[PDB]
DNA sequence: AGCACGCTGTGTATATAATAGCTATGGAACGTTCGATTCACCTCCGATGTGTGTTGTACATACATAAAAATATCATAGCTCTTCTGCGCTGTGTTGGTCGTAGAC
């Protein structure tokens, strides 16, 4: 949604209907800011996943505040359901969220009225005092079904090596440079699809032809050689007899190399 | 039902007249646009002229100070002649006694 900077005739109430203030009354929110591994953040961020549905349970042991997180079944089997949430920081300061929402378009003391303000609802989502990380549990028998994935993380390659043509190299090269095959693809057939375009004309009489550069010329002062050709249909060893008589090319105005009314004729 | 087979059309090549129409091409002119180059103005050091602080002077007064000199005041010697003091003398106040008397009670 562009839209312009430093408005001072109010024109967002009439474009915008909701309206351009923060929203602050969600910022008293606790919010926790977490730190995943890979397989949490892989699951806990697709969009063909998520509807909503719940994916564990929060434990908080106070005798010491130990956090962890018990996992529910639906998801995974060989993943581990118990975690622990490490708090690296008790108190955060300075850190909130914020999230933003389009708007709707329809229905010294030196100032400037333009400096490219974009115009997004924004809104706090709540205050953030606890900086999370989720590590695996160490007494979990699936943990170790982590740690290898880990060791898998290092081991498999993402390239795969060259692939040599095996077959006799006579068969490769009959498509390379000198060939019996003629190409058949239509990429950039420029040629193709430019001259196949041919005007044919006769030479049609004088008066109807001068009566026609008369109903150019009444339609648009100025013309030119190629328009005026596609408009009547006529060769230009033709055309060109019928202009010098009734009009002109400019040489120097600034509708030069264009054809137009003699000025004789200009006023009729 | 759809691909193999047969048939036909088209393009290849040869010459050769005809015509109109289309297109490539060279050149000349000119508008458009973009990069290169330079002007005016500002700034910043540098020369300059010019302006001002300092010193000294002139002209012709006023003005504060102050010193040499005439002079009023005074300190003091001289003098002189009037008073103070010591000595000589003497004469009258003093002491004692007697007796009238007079004034206090």
């Amino acid at each position: 949604e562009v839209f312009d900077g430093n408005d001072i005739e109010n024109n967002e109430t009439k474009v915008y209907e909701e309206s351009l203030d923060l929203d602050l009354e969600r910022s008293n929110r606790q919010v926790w800011l977490v730190r995943l591994p890979m397989f949490l953040a892989e699951k806990w961020r697709d969009r063909n996943n998520l509807h909503g549905q719940e994916l564990g349970k929060i434990r908080i042991n106070k005798d010491g505040s130990k956090i962890t997180l018990l996992l529910n079944e639906n998801d995974n089997d060989s993943i581990p359901h118990e975690y622990d949430l490490e708090l690296t920081k008790k108190v955060v300061e300075n850190e909130y969220v914020f999230t933003e929402q389009n708007l709707k378009k329809y229905q010294r003391d030196r100032y400037i009225p333009y400096v490219k303000t974009i115009p997004k609802k924004t809104a706090i989502v709540g205050t953030v005092c606890h900086e999370c990380q989720v590590m695996p549990s160490m007494n979990d028998p699936n943990y170790h079904k982590i740690v290898e994935q880990r060791r898998n993380i290092v081991k498999l390659n993402n390239k795969e090596r060259i692939t040599t043509l095996d077959e006799t190299v006579g068969v490769t090269m009959s498509h390379t440079g000198m060939s019996m095959r003629s190409d058949n693809s239509n990429f950039l057939k420029v040629g193709r699809e430019k001259a196949k375009s041919n005007i044919k004309s006769i030479r049609m009489p004088k008066k109807e032809i001068l009566d026609y550069l008369f109903k150019l010329f009444d339609e648009y002062d100025y013309w030119s050689l190629k328009g005026l050709k596609e408009r009547t249909r006529q060769p230009e060893a033709h055309l060109k007899e019928c202009l010098d008589k009734v009009a002109t090319l400019v040489k120097k105005g600034p509708y030069a190399f264009k054809y137009t009314l003699r000025p004789e004729y200009k006023k009729l």
